[PDB]
């Protein structure tokens, strides 16, 4: 996974929460499946796929059972962009037997 380096506090900070913050949506004694999706209505200088990808590294690293899908995933985690903040919305999402 990622080297382990700071440097853009506008991510690390976004790490630490989205962790404690999804550890009962991914950490056990939670774990599943998810999908991560970028929604920025502005023009940000952070890169989405770091923040996509990032996110989802850190998710597997609290549950070995975690695994991000994008077919049957059943967290959806997105993250909008709202006066230059990360705002992380968990939608809980199951078509299974309704």
């Amino acid at each position: 996974g990622s080297s382990g380096s700071s440097g853009k506090a506008f991510l690390e900070d976004m790490k630490k929460y989205a962790e404690t913050f999804l550890e009962p949506w991914f950490k056990a004694p939670n774990k599943g499946t998810f999908q991560i999706v970028y929604k920025s209505r502005n023009n940000s200088h952070v890169n989405r796929e770091e923040v996509i990808r990032e996110l989802a590294g850190i998710v597997c690293t609290l549950n070995s059972e975690n695994k991000v899908d994008l077919t049957n995933p059943q967290y959806t985690v997105v993250v909008e962009i709202i006066k230059a903040v990360c705002c992380l919305s968990v939608v809980k999402s199951g078509p299974s037997s309704g």
